[PDB]
């Protein structure tokens, strides 16, 4: 028996956790004993792309970090990715419900954990391209994990970026200028996405203060197919998301270094970890 | 009796000529005698909707066209008030988009260059009156006769303020991005030289007899990708930055293609003028 092989006949659907256009993530029970005592797992599968999900599987099987969601295995007929289930869900779900428990100190410790997960990923020569609050899972009050790698790409040795073609469905309000303007993704482009994710965490992921809501207030909600060129315009003019309410100026200044127009300027994840760790002393 | 006053009770709707998000142009017969001998007219009006004010903009459109008089600009006839309507002459040949694909055998390069000249004289007259058109495309160039075209729609036209070089726009929902200059796509600024860039695209259309498989949209999408959705425009700006342009139309002589390329200099300041284009074409026609 291979402990990473899940047989389809024992993988019982409970409900949907999420979807995109091409597939979904379901809560299942792997129940070989047929008595409802089996472990709960999160199962990623395609709608009736296959190559890309195989690639995603091979990336996560080989990532080992306490701030990256655990790979458990595969179900093969078509293929399914089996992951650990984190019943608290994402920061987008958990923060609005737990404001009274989660103070600034705990927000700064989630930020450090996200930076350590991201720095580990970058050390393996990967660019995530989708870092947002909806992709950061809560293991417990004290610990978060990056929970999805559906857009993750390898940077070739000697090169600094990966160029993307499949850019329909881009999370434009989290993207660095070089990503919007030229579809180039650097480690520095995840640093920019981390700054937006930090902004979300410090707003307790409220909908009315989302990066999208706030950017649309800046450029206009009408606009349509001109939305991204107007966004690049306002980033060009030097404008950024505003300081979250109640956020100390020195936390805001670490955030702002994620958002230097030029990738080569921007802070590293290691510098961010040292900046936050200084504020927690 | 005001001859520019059309009474609703005599304005008989025939069919739709065109539609936009907020309004339409319709073929009507103005038939006061009630025996179907009255004149056919093209009638611009708003869909019942309206709001962010379509009505104010349509009344501005009417005041712009009422006061334009040029043989290469469609004729104002009047208004109908009831939700106002803009009454214009009807040109049964329609736009270059309808007429050229049906008349390839009759319209040779000499006739194409004469049409180019007549659009440029129309446009030069509009720029002389301090207006920026912002929608110059073959679908907006009407055919009077095999020998004469007229600019037939002014729905986006704007006044450049005195002492100013451009107009900046805010409602850019529904922009004809494949006809737009870099300064238009990047910063929603519209110069006289922006209408020169749109003219170049319009010339390309005329030289391809408006075939749909050779349209500016069809050919740009083949360069950048028919995919892309919301990223289409930033990919287009990228393509233009890198110096790529619509290719020479089949059978187009290089000397005509060179006049078209001077329309498409990246900086507005480096583009040819309408009076330069007229001179260029007239040199080729001698
Ligand atoms: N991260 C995170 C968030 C997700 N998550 C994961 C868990 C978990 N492991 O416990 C979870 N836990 C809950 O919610 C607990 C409160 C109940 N949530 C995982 C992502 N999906 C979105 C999505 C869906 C499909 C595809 C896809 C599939 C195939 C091809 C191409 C794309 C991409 C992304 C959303 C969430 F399911
Ligand atoms: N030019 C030109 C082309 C048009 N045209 C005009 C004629 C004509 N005069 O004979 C015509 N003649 C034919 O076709 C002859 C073959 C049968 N065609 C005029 C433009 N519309 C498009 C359109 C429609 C509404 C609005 C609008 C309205 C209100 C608010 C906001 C927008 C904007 C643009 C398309 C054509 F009707």
């Amino acid at each position: 028996v291979d402990p990473t092989h899940f047989e389809k006949r024992f993988l019982k659907r409970i409900r949907d956790l999420g979807e995109g256009h091409f597939g979904k993530v379901e809560l299942c029970r792997y129940d070989p004993e047929g008595d409802n005592t089996g472990e709960q797992v999160a199962v990623k599968s395609l709608k009736p792309h296959i190559a890309d999900l195989k690639k995603e599987i091979e990336i996560l099987r080989n990532l080992y970090h306490e701030n990256i969601v655990k790979y458990k295995g595969i179900c093969t007929e078509g293929i399914k990715l089996i992951m650990e289930f984190l019943p608290s869900g994402s920061l987008k779900e958990y923060l609005p419900k737990n404001k009274n428990k989660i103070n600034l100190k705990q927000q700064l410790k989630y930020a450090v954990q996200i930076c350590k997960g991201m720095d580990y990923l970058g050390s393996r020569q990967y660019v995530h391209r989708d870092l947002a609050a909806r992709n950061v899972l809560v293991e417990s009050e004290h610990q978060v994990k990056i929970g999805d790698f559906g857009l993750t790409k390898a940077i070739e040795t000697d090169k600094e970026y990966y160029t993307v073609k499949d850019d329909r469905d881009s999370p434009v309000f989290w993207y660095a200028p070089e990503c919007l303007m030229q579809s180039k993704f650097y480690i520095a482009s995840d640093v920019w996405s981390f700054g937006v994710t930090l902004h979300e965490l410090l707003t307790y992921c409220d909908s009315d203060s989302s990066p999208m809501a706030l950017f649309l207030k800046m450029i206009g909600p009408t606009h349509g197919q001109m939305t991204v060129t107007r966004l690049v315009n306002t980033l060009k003019e030097g404008k950024r998301l505003p300081c979250p309410p109640n956020c100390p100026d020195e936390v805001y200044q670490l955030m702002r270094k994620c958002w230097e127009f030029q990738p080569s300027n921007r802070t590293s994840f290691q510098n961010l970890i040292e900046g936050f760790e200084a504020l927690l002393k």
